């Protein structure tokens, strides 16, 4: 399949090469897969998530996405126009409020909602949980990611855009999950974007053009941002039966665009998510 005019950043994790405008992937494109966007909620009713987006949890009173971050990273797993996997379906779980703030006990929690409530969910392709989200270090959230993975699901989760070593920021610290930087359009590192020895893979984080709340739209920039980049590719990949959840992550970066990013610090990782498609 081809999306012509895509995001720079869809056409780019289907490409060799960089600034090239159309998205190719295979048209399964994720269907039969699921991915938990824990984050501010979803705006489900969105046109672009054709029905295929519902809110699954919420420690607040409203489930509903009040921020539009969750909706934006939602919308770049799988709506229809501005997600990698247009076809899975997407749980939002959301642990941060509108400001886009929550405490940990309350993010441990919905990680620990989604390790359980996957077992609800027909998800025969395999499960993906995108947390795009993050502060200090925690030894009981970086747990609970491993945990969260351990129970079956990919967890892909933002590196931070503190422009510093990740090992600092957690769930980005947690090793067993798939800790997701920020690039750019001109194949540079984001220039806000973590990094270390605790990164997995890159994926595009500047200027990324996605579902907001209202149904809009809008660009905006951040690990976060890559982070469901690679959760989608994730959904994808295990849809396309190339990986489990348990190895997607080394799946991913083992067919990476490897040493292609420039300001890439010595000893991180110099590799871009890319589905490998062939058209």
């Amino acid at each position: 399949a081809a999306q012509t005019n895509a995001p720079w950043g869809l056409a780019r994790i289907s490409s060799t090469s960089p600034g090239t405008s159309t998205y190719y992937y295979d048209e399964s494109a994720g269907q039969g897969s699921c991915v938990y966007v824990i984050d501010t909620g979803i705006e489900a009713s969105h046109p672009e998530f054709e029905g295929r987006a519902q809110m699954v949890k919420t420690y607040y009173y409203s489930s509903r996405d009040g921020n539009g971050h969750g909706t934006h990273c939602a919308g770049t797993v799988g709506s229809r126009t501005y997600g990698v996997a247009k076809k899975t379906q997407l749980f939002g779980v959301k642990v941060l409020d509108d400001n886009g703030s929550g405490q940990y006990s309350t993010i441990i929690a919905g990680m620990d909602f989604v390790a359980s409530d996957k077992n609800n969910r027909n998800c025969p392709k395999g499960v993906v949980a995108s947390l795009s989200l993050g502060g200090g270090y925690s030894s009981s959230v970086n747990s609970a990611a491993a945990r969260l993975q351990s129970s079956g699901v990919m967890v892909a989760v933002a590196a931070g855009n503190n422009n510093a070593d990740a090992r600092n920021y957690s769930p980005a610290s947690e090793p067993s999950v798939c800790t997701v930087g920020a690039s750019d359009r001109y194949d540079r590192r984001s220039s806000f974007s973590n990094y270390g020895s605790v990164l997995d893979i890159f994926g595009p984080g500047t200027s990324i053009l996605s579902t907001w709340i209202g149904g809009s739209t809008r660009s905006i920039s951040g690990t976060s941002m890559a982070t469901p980049h690679v959760a989608g590719l994730a959904a994808y990949l295990m849809t396309l039966g190339k990986t489990t959840a348990a190895s997607a992550c080394r799946y991913i970066a083992d067919t990476a665009n490897k040493g292609d990013l420039s300001n890439i610090p010595f000893g991180t990782v110099n590799l871009l998510a890319y589905n490998n498609y062939q058209a």
